[PDB]
Protein backbone atom coordinates (compact mmCIF):
# COMPACT_ATOMS: atom_id res chain seq x y z
CA UNK A 1 0.00 0.00 0.00
CA UNK A 2 1.68 3.35 0.58
CA UNK A 3 4.47 3.35 3.04
CA UNK A 4 4.47 6.84 3.49
CA UNK A 5 3.33 10.19 1.61
CA UNK A 6 3.44 14.24 1.81
CA UNK A 7 3.62 17.20 -0.18
CA UNK A 8 6.81 17.69 -1.51
CA UNK A 9 9.26 20.25 -3.33
CA UNK A 10 11.14 18.60 -6.03
CA UNK A 11 13.73 19.60 -8.79
CA UNK A 12 15.72 17.48 -10.62
CA UNK A 13 19.98 17.26 -9.56
CA UNK A 14 21.65 14.87 -11.75
CA UNK A 15 20.80 13.49 -14.91
CA UNK A 16 22.08 9.92 -16.00
CA UNK A 17 22.91 9.80 -19.70
CA UNK A 18 24.41 7.63 -22.50
CA UNK A 19 28.06 6.11 -22.51
CA UNK A 20 27.90 6.04 -19.02
CA UNK A 21 27.64 9.88 -18.09
CA UNK A 22 26.58 12.09 -15.44
CA UNK A 23 25.44 15.51 -15.93
CA UNK A 24 23.82 18.10 -13.93
CA UNK A 25 20.14 18.67 -14.81
CA UNK A 26 18.99 22.20 -16.29
CA UNK A 27 18.72 25.65 -14.05
CA UNK A 28 14.94 25.24 -12.47
CA UNK A 29 12.62 25.98 -10.32
CA UNK A 30 11.25 24.12 -7.30
CA UNK A 31 7.98 22.57 -7.64
CA UNK A 32 5.55 20.95 -5.82
CA UNK A 33 3.98 17.47 -5.79
CA UNK A 34 2.22 14.98 -3.62
CA UNK A 35 4.71 12.34 -3.44
CA UNK A 36 4.03 8.37 -2.34
CA UNK A 37 6.22 5.98 -1.72
CA UNK A 38 4.77 2.42 -2.58
CA UNK A 39 6.60 -0.42 -2.56
CA UNK A 40 10.14 0.67 -4.09
CA UNK A 41 8.67 3.14 -6.33
CA UNK A 42 7.96 7.27 -5.38
CA UNK A 43 4.67 7.98 -7.42
CA UNK A 44 4.27 11.95 -8.09
CA UNK A 45 1.18 13.53 -8.33
CA UNK A 46 -0.43 17.04 -8.99
CA UNK A 47 -3.20 18.69 -7.34
CA UNK A 48 -6.29 19.60 -9.07
CA UNK A 49 -7.12 22.16 -6.69
CA UNK A 50 -10.48 21.15 -5.57
CA UNK A 51 -10.35 17.59 -4.41
CA UNK A 52 -7.80 15.30 -2.51
CA UNK A 53 -5.43 12.49 -3.78
CA UNK A 54 -6.18 8.83 -3.53
CA UNK A 55 -5.81 5.61 -4.56
CA UNK A 56 -7.95 6.81 -7.48
CA UNK A 57 -5.69 9.44 -8.91
CA UNK A 58 -3.32 9.10 -11.89
CA UNK A 59 0.48 9.95 -11.18
CA UNK A 60 2.23 12.36 -13.53
CA UNK A 61 5.41 10.43 -12.94
CA UNK A 62 7.08 7.73 -11.07
CA UNK A 63 10.83 7.23 -9.65
CA UNK A 64 12.41 3.64 -9.23
CA UNK A 65 13.98 4.07 -6.07
CA UNK A 66 15.59 0.29 -5.52
CA UNK A 67 18.62 0.49 -4.53
CA UNK A 68 18.68 4.63 -3.17
CA UNK A 69 20.81 6.39 -1.47
CA UNK A 70 19.24 9.51 0.39
CA UNK A 71 21.19 11.81 2.38
CA UNK A 72 20.27 15.26 4.11
CA UNK A 73 21.51 18.20 2.75
CA UNK A 74 21.55 20.51 5.55
CA UNK A 75 24.78 22.58 4.03
CA UNK A 76 22.04 23.56 0.93
CA UNK A 77 22.88 27.18 0.51
CA UNK A 78 18.85 28.73 0.21
CA UNK A 79 16.90 26.37 1.67
CA UNK A 80 16.46 24.19 4.65
CA UNK A 81 14.81 20.78 5.29
CA UNK A 82 16.01 19.67 1.55
CA UNK A 83 17.36 15.73 0.99
CA UNK A 84 18.52 14.34 -1.84
CA UNK A 85 17.90 10.36 -3.43
CA UNK A 86 20.08 9.28 -6.00
CA UNK A 87 18.88 5.97 -7.22
CA UNK A 88 20.61 3.18 -9.04
CA UNK A 89 21.00 4.48 -12.26
CA UNK A 90 22.97 7.71 -11.93
CA UNK A 91 20.28 10.24 -11.30
CA UNK A 92 19.41 11.88 -8.61
CA UNK A 93 16.61 14.67 -7.22
CA UNK A 94 16.37 16.98 -4.42
CA UNK A 95 13.12 17.88 -1.84
CA UNK A 96 12.44 19.84 0.50
CA UNK A 97 10.11 19.32 3.69
CA UNK A 98 9.31 20.58 6.87
CA UNK A 99 11.38 20.20 9.12
CA UNK A 100 13.83 17.94 10.60
CA UNK A 101 11.69 15.40 12.39
CA UNK A 102 10.01 15.02 9.04
CA UNK A 103 13.19 14.54 6.69
CA UNK A 104 14.29 12.15 9.03
CA UNK A 105 10.51 10.36 8.61
CA UNK A 106 11.38 10.71 4.04
CA UNK A 107 14.89 9.00 5.19
CA UNK A 108 14.15 6.31 7.26
CA UNK A 109 10.63 5.48 5.19
CA UNK A 110 12.89 5.11 1.61
CA UNK A 111 15.99 2.92 3.20
CA UNK A 112 13.42 0.56 4.85
CA UNK A 113 11.81 0.31 0.97
CA UNK A 114 14.70 -0.35 -0.28
CA UNK A 115 15.83 -2.92 2.77
CA UNK A 116 12.81 -4.87 2.11
CA UNK A 117 13.70 -4.06 -1.72
CA UNK A 118 17.19 -6.26 -0.99
CA UNK A 119 15.12 -8.85 0.96
CA UNK A 120 12.78 -9.77 -2.20
CA UNK A 121 15.76 -10.14 -3.93
CA UNK A 122 17.47 -12.82 -2.04
CA UNK A 123 14.40 -14.69 -0.74
CA UNK A 124 15.31 -13.78 2.92
CA UNK A 125 12.84 -13.77 6.32
CA UNK A 126 14.68 -11.71 8.19
CA UNK A 127 15.90 -8.20 6.14
CA UNK A 128 18.24 -7.06 9.50
CA UNK A 129 20.38 -10.81 9.89
CA UNK A 130 20.74 -10.42 6.00
CA UNK A 131 21.51 -7.05 5.73
CA UNK A 132 24.60 -7.91 8.34
CA UNK A 133 26.01 -10.65 6.04
CA UNK A 134 25.89 -8.21 2.97
CA UNK A 135 28.11 -5.91 4.88
CA UNK A 136 30.17 -8.68 6.09
CA UNK A 137 30.91 -9.67 2.48
CA UNK A 138 31.57 -6.35 1.01
CA UNK A 139 33.98 -6.19 3.83
CA UNK A 140 35.87 -9.37 2.88
CA UNK A 141 35.94 -8.09 -0.53
CA UNK A 142 37.04 -5.04 0.48
CA UNK A 143 39.95 -6.23 1.91
CA UNK A 144 40.93 -8.60 -0.48
CA UNK A 145 41.07 -5.78 -3.40
CA UNK A 146 42.97 -3.74 -0.77
CA UNK A 147 45.30 -6.78 -0.63
CA UNK A 148 45.86 -7.10 -4.30
CA UNK A 149 46.36 -3.56 -5.23
CA UNK A 150 48.82 -3.00 -2.59
CA UNK A 151 50.84 -5.98 -4.04
CA UNK A 152 50.46 -4.60 -7.44
CA UNK A 153 51.88 -1.03 -6.48
CA UNK A 154 55.08 -3.16 -4.43
CA UNK A 155 55.42 -5.12 -7.63
CA UNK A 156 55.26 -2.23 -10.69
CA UNK A 157 58.89 -1.34 -10.30
CA UNK A 158 59.91 -4.56 -9.90
CA UNK A 159 58.78 -6.35 -13.15
CA UNK A 160 61.24 -5.16 -16.30
CA UNK A 161 58.70 -6.50 -18.74
CA UNK A 162 57.13 -3.35 -20.23
CA UNK A 163 53.96 -5.40 -20.52
CA UNK A 164 53.74 -6.95 -17.84
CA UNK A 165 54.17 -3.56 -16.36
CA UNK A 166 51.20 -2.04 -17.95
CA UNK A 167 49.06 -5.09 -16.82
CA UNK A 168 50.09 -4.56 -13.39
CA UNK A 169 49.04 -0.71 -13.44
CA UNK A 170 46.04 -1.56 -15.18
CA UNK A 171 44.91 -3.98 -12.33
CA UNK A 172 45.92 -1.21 -10.05
CA UNK A 173 43.21 1.25 -11.44
CA UNK A 174 40.60 -2.18 -11.78
CA UNK A 175 41.23 -2.48 -7.77
CA UNK A 176 40.33 1.25 -7.35
CA UNK A 177 37.56 1.59 -9.14
CA UNK A 178 36.37 -2.06 -7.41
CA UNK A 179 36.86 -0.13 -3.89
CA UNK A 180 34.54 2.82 -4.89
CA UNK A 181 32.18 0.30 -5.64
CA UNK A 182 32.47 -1.60 -2.52
CA UNK A 183 32.78 1.02 -0.19
CA UNK A 184 29.95 3.17 -1.58
CA UNK A 185 27.65 -0.26 -1.89
CA UNK A 186 29.14 -0.52 1.83
CA UNK A 187 27.60 2.90 2.73
CA UNK A 188 24.87 1.88 1.38
CA UNK A 189 23.92 -0.86 2.99
CA UNK A 190 24.95 0.67 6.55
CA UNK A 191 22.32 3.33 5.51
CA UNK A 192 19.56 0.89 5.42
CA UNK A 193 20.61 -0.96 8.57
CA UNK A 194 20.42 2.22 10.00
CA UNK A 195 17.63 3.22 8.93
CA UNK A 196 15.62 -0.26 10.55
CA UNK A 197 17.79 0.09 13.91
CA UNK A 198 17.25 3.65 14.52
CA UNK A 199 20.78 4.28 14.65
CA UNK A 200 22.79 6.89 13.24
CA UNK A 201 23.95 6.89 9.53
CA UNK A 202 27.24 6.32 8.28
CA UNK A 203 29.62 9.68 7.98
CA UNK A 204 29.73 10.83 4.84
CA UNK A 205 33.42 12.32 4.69
CA UNK A 206 34.47 9.02 5.10
CA UNK A 207 33.30 8.20 2.68
CA UNK A 208 34.00 10.40 -0.13
CA UNK A 209 38.00 10.44 1.26
CA UNK A 210 37.46 6.97 -1.56
CA UNK A 211 36.71 8.37 -4.16
CA UNK A 212 39.72 8.63 -6.77
CA UNK A 213 41.20 11.46 -9.02
CA UNK A 214 39.13 10.54 -11.95
CA UNK A 215 35.88 10.24 -9.60
CA UNK A 216 36.88 13.98 -8.44
CA UNK A 217 37.37 15.40 -11.80
CA UNK A 218 34.02 14.23 -12.57
CA UNK A 219 32.44 15.54 -9.11
CA UNK A 220 33.89 19.11 -10.15
CA UNK A 221 32.87 19.17 -13.37
CA UNK A 222 29.49 18.55 -12.21
CA UNK A 223 29.82 20.94 -9.66
CA UNK A 224 29.16 19.00 -6.74
CA UNK A 225 31.13 16.82 -4.03
CA UNK A 226 28.80 15.16 -2.12
CA UNK A 227 27.79 11.47 -1.24
CA UNK A 228 25.23 11.95 -3.63
CA UNK A 229 27.31 12.72 -6.76
CA UNK A 230 29.42 10.01 -6.08
CA UNK A 231 26.82 7.59 -5.61
CA UNK A 232 25.80 9.02 -8.87
CA UNK A 233 28.78 8.62 -10.80
CA UNK A 234 29.54 5.23 -9.15
CA UNK A 235 25.91 4.17 -10.14
CA UNK A 236 26.01 5.11 -13.90
CA UNK A 237 29.05 2.63 -15.11
CA UNK A 238 26.59 -0.21 -13.96
CA1 LIG B 1 11.10 -10.75 8.89
CA1 LIG C 1 35.04 -3.38 -11.67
Amino acid sequence: TVRKAGALAVKNFLVHKKNKKVESATRRKWKHYWVSLKGCTLFFYESDGRSGIDHNSIPKHAVWVENSIVQAVPEHPKKDFVFCLSNSLGDAFLFQTTSQTELENWITAIHSACATAVARHHHKEDTLRLLKSEIKKLEQKIDMDEKLKKMGELQLSSVTDSKAAATILDQIFVWEQNLEQFQMDLFRFRCYLASLQGGELPNPKRLLAFASRPTKVAMGRLGIFSVSSFHALVAART
